[PDB]
């Protein structure tokens, strides 16, 4: 009978296992921490773990597979004297962790006689194991696997199989001299210990670097990895400086005779053998017009060789020209190799030496190091040569060979190893490039066509994402695939520069531009995939009323704060870019969550009256103000650049339209232009930024000085008047928050702030620290940002990207006022921070056997959660993280309003969804990943254990492998807005029984029974746990009509006119039967100890006084029709005294009367005298009373409800006046939010149950009408609370019955014409319990 069983440090070592053995019931079998040698054989007990370690057991028997073999999981025998091993602990399905560790095991059993499939966990260390032969299918089941210490002279050859491992630990196998390269297919494993082991197949740098390394090698000499000799070299420079003839005398090694005409990019395979003894380059000859300048950066890539072209007679512009592309190549290839190649040397000795200290300058520092933002350039990178007379050309390609044999990964590139399946995969692309060019075909291959290449490939061992991802990688390195798939660079540049040939006012008709486009074949089937890259370089850009812009077709040229940006150099086509961004975000005008790079333009919302654009600048008349963009020649220390004056006029004082621009310019300058983020060698920015003078009228502030002092000061004094300052609100607006509400900003004088880590609360995804603080006295989380010339520099740029970030976040956050989401209290400046409202407890991870926190709590949650989410996804806001870490607990209060807060501390809609839908499996259990990428999903309960069904089902759908099942938020609050979504608990299939019977207890809480004669069987429902105690237990004997349970005894009559009464201790041999002169048609007991009432089919009533639960054989005979004739006056032929049967019968005043039902009369039995003194007429003949109950709860007068069969009517009396109060018709088809007042075939009505407060009345149909009685204006009406309906047991047949069969359960049970028998349990909830369900969505609707 015992549960769990500890016996741990105490003196065992022989064990009563006979008396064990009467433990069916054990579920936790506890023998540790003892000297126990004689392990008890094993019995009939469904142990879910088996505790035997730190004992003597020396061995085991072979019977865990015999008993426990279907629920014994856990099982752990270590650190014991073990010497042998059974087969049969192999043997159980139930198994997933085994511990034999340290003991004196040899050899393991065959593994074909395995049948433990759920082994996930398996550790053999610290034996003598041994080499063993591991079983094929734990490949599906096993983690983690551990061997340290076995007699093991190699890997079983079987670990190589085990695909799912995580972890594998075979250290201190000193006769093991191999790692097969099978093992590295293991690609789950990442935790490896081969300590003490001989790798003789491994190298030892391999080793050194770590067991992941090893796993890749290993896997490299599976694939037959080839060394490649193929790298990317590609030729650069300023146009005419001989690229064309350099390439040409390299690949020839003459004086060149036919030099390439006018062309973009050109293409080639170039040869080297030695001056791994050769090399092959797929050089890209890149070129083209001026036009193409910032375009051919595109093509730029990383592990290349790039040759910088430079024609060394130009002169010293020549070599400042040089800082464009090694800037340019520096941002694009940051792993490249760069080298500087001279031209027209026959055009001059020591003016080469100069040019090389100019060029060595540029490159680095005055300091000597390498530049910031320069590629490393030093002597052995420098070269000179002539077009004639082919000076330096040997050493040129001896330069070439050089360098590209020693530019390295690990090893060297020239001679690395790739997988042989990679090396097909490029012939199989070269091939499909090949054949498109034959045919004329779109070069660019989408992701499905190279998916097909690869797997299409004869012996392709690319077989999952990430191998055809290093694929790729090594692809897009050796210059044979490209990605911004694109296969052909020079029909790329072929097609953008067709583009760039025509010839409105920069947007043309998307008609207009496909026939325009037709040049390069342009089907319209690739139309979608055309257009996108159009998008991506910005060449033609969607726009208004399905038209394109077209950059290049720009129009030329047609109180307040200004900005200058001087740029020592405007890249081609930068205004153009410029101005199509600000243009088409100002035509979107007319986001992200808890912290990530991943934002929009919501600090700019204003509507646009009138736009000029034009080629190089962009004027905006908005509501309230002007905002203009113009190029300019700015002059700064005497230095003459070009420049962008950015002026705004704000009537209000909204200067946010400053950062629009702002922003757009860094983005840009980060895109498309990175030349332009860095530094001149010396440290001068190549762009900077200035605020002219408001007080000094050029005069200019530095904009880095001035955001360095908005971070703890206000004003800033102009070095020609410094006794006159000029506060920060004139010169940077933008940072000092002006367009916010002034309600929004924080006093600091009523702030208790202070950056102490006990205070922490936490860290956002933006780099911020909320801490704990105090305004005006009451509790708040307050987020704070944080943030020689190079360190000015960095750290104003620090300032300025934390203060676009804190404008970015306050923009976002001033825009949710929904009551489930963290609002904002307010912001501040000095110091930079938001304050938001603080939850009094902490975040819903920390305060989670099954639904931890109740179920009406637990629903107010995932409903509060489903709302907050739908607000989110209505203001087009994605979560990103909606971990329960985020979601903050307000209150655990079931009667308060808002229980939870999703806050930001602490893709599109689906993933959202998917959160969603583990946070809700982590309220159902209490706990809780890349499987979850694989379809593998944590595991929950059944329904029956569970017992939340609709919701459980809820957080299935949440957890669905493909997105679109998934619902949204908006239709998850929807179906939450019900009350059969929280009522309803599960379903039980009983199956083919005969007839229902229930008890107010909990012994037979539901008893069906079945059969016949000897036949004769019951089984029993534990509602509570949803598990059958009982299944079809022979009782043999007559059927049960009846059944009562009285003390500890259960009564039932049978069809004989027999009341058998069984004693629990089994219902197999009764002690009483005592004799009936009718069938019984009912029973009831009356608390008098106990006065036993038979309504006998007669419609006569037998009385049985009960002394504890044992009759007296003998009984009192109550007649109805002798009532009826002698009390009442009622005449034999009147039809009220037809032979009825007792239907129902009901306890009413504290058990001083019984009421029972007569045909359409009712008839009271007075305790006192055991007399009928009372008829009440509910209805009139045929119709027949079929259920009654006593409404005997609140504070209120007691009721007695009355259901009948025909005219499907309900009626209420008061229990102390006999007056009928009330009537109802039941049969209503929409009965939801009906009234009837109250005076001081599928619509039919089963059987009137009292819940607490309430009066259930279950229908055929399968719904429940909750009525509840309520008092308006003085007189007392009743309404429909509730109607409920389980749409899951709709095809289960009809309702037959229903009980309440605890305080808070209520089991209507279905059955089907097939005779199964289908139970279907609800909550049983009250008044209170309904009237918290509806206001938790009233109250949340109202706030
Ligand atoms: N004198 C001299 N002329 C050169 C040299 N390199 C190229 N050229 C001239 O440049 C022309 C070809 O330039 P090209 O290679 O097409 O420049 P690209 O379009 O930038 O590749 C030829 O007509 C040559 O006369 C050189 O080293 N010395």
């Amino acid at each position: 009978k015992l549960q769990e069983l500890d016996i741990s440090d105490n003196k065992l070592t022989e064990l009563p296992a006979l008396f064990l053995h009467s433990f069916k019931s054990l579920n936790s079998l506890n023998v540790s921490r003892n000297n126990l040698k004689v392990f008890p054989d094993p019995w009939a007990c469904p142990l879910k773990c088996c505790k035997a370690s730190r004992n003597a057991l020396e061995c085991l028997p072979d019977k865990m597979a015999v008993f426990w073999k279907n629920h014994l999981k856990d099982v752990d025998f270590s650190e014991n004297a073990l010497k042998e091993v059974p087969l049969g602990l192999f043997q159980l399905d139930a198994l997933m962790f085994l511990r034999l560790q340290g003991n004196q095991l040899a050899a393991l059993p065959p593994q074909e006689k395995w049948t433990c499939r759920q082994l996930k966990t398996l550790d053999l260390s610290r034996n003598q194991l041994g080499v063993l032969e591991f079983p094929a299918f734990l490949s599906e089941s096993l983690e983690v696997l551990c061997l340290n210490d076995n007699h093991l002279d190699t890997v079983p050859p079987s670990v190589c199989l085990l695909k799912s491992l995580s972890e594998l630990y075979l250290g201190n196998n000193p006769g093991l001299r191999e790692l097969p390269p099978e093992l590295g297919q293991l690609g789950n494993l990442w935790q490896l210990d081969t300590e003490d082991l001989t790798i003789s197949n491994v190298p030892a740098e391999i080793q050194k670097e770590g067991p992941k390394a090893m796993l890749s090698y290993l896997r490299a000499q599976l694939r037959k990895a080839e060394k490649c000799k193929l790298m990317k070299m590609i030729i650069v420079g300023p146009p005419r400086q001989g690229k064309s003839t350099l390439l040409e005398i390299l690949q020839t090694g003459r004086a060149p005779q036919v030099v390439h005409g006018e062309a973009t990019i050109r293409t080639t395979k170039w040869e080297l053998q030695r001056p791994v003894e050769s090399v092959e380059f797929n050089v890209w000859d890149i070129g083209g017009p001026a036009s193409m300048a910032t375009v051919n950066q595109c093509f730029f890539t990383d592990k290349a060789l790039y040759v910088v072209v430079w024609n060394l007679a130009l002169g010293e512009e020549a070599v400042a020209n040089l800082q464009f592309w090694l800037l340019n190549i520096e941002a694009k290839a940051p792993n490249a190799v760069v080298l500087v190649v001279g031209t027209h040397l026959d055009l001059i000795v020591e003016r080469i030496a100069t040019l090389r200290a100019y060029v060595l300058a540029l490159c680095r520092s005055p300091s000597g190091s390498r530049a910031t933002g320069f590629p490393d350039i030093t002597f052995k990178h420098l070269h000179e040569i002539s077009c004639k007379s082919l000076e330096g050309q040997e050493g040129l390609r001896q330069l070439i060979f050089h360098v590209t044999c020693s530019m390295k990964d690990c090893q060297r590139l020239a001679g690395r190893l790739i997988p042989r399946s990679y090396l097909s995969l490029q012939e199989a692309v070269l091939a499909e490039q090949q054949r498109r060019s034959r045919d004329d075909d779109v070069q660019y291959l989408t992701d499905r066509q190279l998916e097909q290449l690869v797997e299409q490939t004869p012996d392709n061992d690319i077989k999952d994402y990430e191998d055809l991802q290093s694929a790729i990688s090594f692809l897009i390195e050796t210059g044979t695939l490209l990605h911004f798939y694109f296969l052909d660079p020079i029909w790329l540049s072929e097609c953008l520069q067709r583009i760039f040939n025509i010839k409105k006012n920069g947007v043309i008709r998307a008609e207009d531009l496909r026939m325009l486009l037709v040049g390069t074949g342009f089907t319209q089937q690739t139309e979608e995939q055309y257009f996108q890259f159009l998008a991506k370089f910005e060449i033609a850009l969607p726009v208004a009323n399905d038209s394109y812009l077209l950059p290049h077709l720009l129009p030329s040229k047609p109180n307040t704060i200004q900005r200058v940006f001087k740029m020592s150099f405007v890249p081609v086509g930068f205004w153009q870019r410029f101005i199509a961004r600000m243009l088409i975000s100002l035509a979107e005008m007319d986001y992200s969550f808890t912290g990530n790079q991943r934002n929009r333009c919501s600090t700019f919302r204003v509507k646009r009256n009138q736009t000029i654009y034009w080629q190089e600048g962009l004027l905006v008349t908005f509501d309230g103000g002007y905002l203009s963009v113009e190029s300019s020649d700015v002059n700064w220390k005497k230095k003459k650049s070009g420049g962008m004056k950015i002026v705004c006029q704000s009537e209000v004082r909204d200067f946010s339209a400053m950062a629009f621009i702002t922003d757009h310019v860094n983005s840009l300058i980060d895109q498309w232009f990175p030349a332009l983020t860095a530094t001149e060698s010396d440290g001068t920015p190549l762009m900077e930024q200035y605020v002219p003078c408001p007080v000094c009228e050029v005069q200019y502030f530095d904009m880095e000085d001035c955001v360095l002092t908005a971070i703890e000061r206000d004003f800033i004094s102009c070095p020609r008047h410094p006794d006159l300052p000029v506060p920060l609100q004139e010169l940077v607006p933008e940072l000092f928050m002006t367009d916010f509400p002034a309600r929004l900003f924080l006093e600091n004088s009523k702030l208790e702030h202070s950056e102490d880590e006990g205070s922490v609360l936490g860290q956002g995804g933006s780099g911020t620290v909320i801490y704990r603080a105090r305004y005006q006295g009451q509790p708040v989380a307050v987020k704070r940002f944080h943030i020689d010339t190079m360190l000015r520099h960095l750290r104003a740029t620090d300032a300025m990207k934390n203060f676009s970030e804190f404008r970015q976040e306050a923009s976002m956050l001033h825009a949710l006022q929904h009551p489930c989401i963290v609002a904002l209290i307010g912001i501040s400046i000095h110091p930079l921070c938001f304050a938001l409202e603080l939850a009094p407890l902490s975040s819903l991870n920390t305060v989670l056997s099954f639904i931890p926190l109740g179920h009406m709590l637990t629903q107010k949650i995932a409903y509060q959660i489903a709302s907050g989410l739908a607000y989110l996804h209505k203001k087009n806001i994605i979560f990103c993280d909606l971990k329960s870490d985020n979601i903050l607990v307000w209150s655990l209060d079931v009667k308060e309003h808002i229980n939870i807060k999703l806050s930001d501390y602490g893709y599109d809609e689906k993933v959202d969804m998917f959160s969603y839908g583990m946070v809700l499996y982590e309220l159902l259990s209490g706990q809780r990943a890349k499987k979850l990428s694989k379809g593998i999903r944590p595991v929950l309960g059944q329904p029956e254990e569970v017992q939340f069904r609709r919701l459980q089902a809820l957080m299935m759908e949440c957890w669905d492998t493909k997105p679109e099942k998934r619902p949204l938020a908006l239709s998850v609050v929807s179906q939450m807005k019900d009350p059969t979504f929280a009522t309803f608990m599960y379903e039980l299939c009983c199956g083919k029984q005969t007839a229902f019977f229930s008890s107010q207890g909990q012994e037979y809480t539901v008893v069906f029974w079945d059969g016949k004669e000897e036949s004769r069987n019951y089984t029993v429902v534990n509602t509570e746990k949803g598990l059958m105690e009982v299944q079809r237990m022979c009782c043999p004997g007559m059927k049960v009509s009846c059944q009562l349970q009285v003390q500890r005894s259960l009564w039932t009559a049978t069809e004989d006119q027999k009341i058998y009464i069984y004693t629990l201790k089994p219902l197999n041999t009764p002690q009483q039967a005592l004799d009936t002169p009718a069938v019984v048609t009912c029973f009831l007991a009356v608390p008098v100890s106990y006065l036993v009432l038979a309504g006998l089919a007669d419609g006569l009533v037998a009385v049985f006084p009960v002394v504890r639960g044992t009759p007296k054989d003998s009984c009192s005979y109550l007649c109805s029709h002798t009532a009826n004739r002698s009390k009442f006056s009622i005449a034999d032929e009147d039809a009220r005294q037809n032979p009825y049967p007792v239907k129902a019968m009901e306890v009413v005043n504290s058990g001083s009367e019984v009421w029972y039902s007569n045909g359409p009369g009712l008839l009271v039995i007075d305790c006192a005298s055991l007399e009928i003194c009372r008829r009440l007429e509910p209805y009139m003949a045929p119709s027949m009373v079929t259920s009654v109950v006593c409404s005997s709860e609140g504070r209120g007068e007691e009721v007695v409800w009355c259901l009948d069969d025909k005219a499907n009517s309900l009626v209420m009396y008061h229990s102390t006046t006999y007056q009928l109060c009330a009537r109802y018709f039941c049969g209503v088809p929409s009965p939801l939010r009906d009234m009837f007042p109250v005076r001081p075939q599928h619509l039919q009505a089963v059987k009137i149950l009292a819940v607490r407060d309430l009066i259930w009345v279950p229908r055929r149909g399968g719904d429940v009408i909750v009525i509840g009685l309520e008092k308006d204006s003085g007189a007392q009406r009743g309404r429909v609370i509730a109607v409920l309906k389980a749409r899951e047991l709709t095809p289960h047949g009809v309702l037959v019955d229903a009980a309440v069969v605890a305080k808070d359960t209520v089991v209507c049970t279905f059955e089907n014409e097939n005779t199964e028998w289908c139970l279907a349990v609800w909550r049983g909830w009250g008044a209170r319990e309904f009237d918290i369900f509806y206001q938790s969505y009233e109250e949340l609707g109202r706030l």
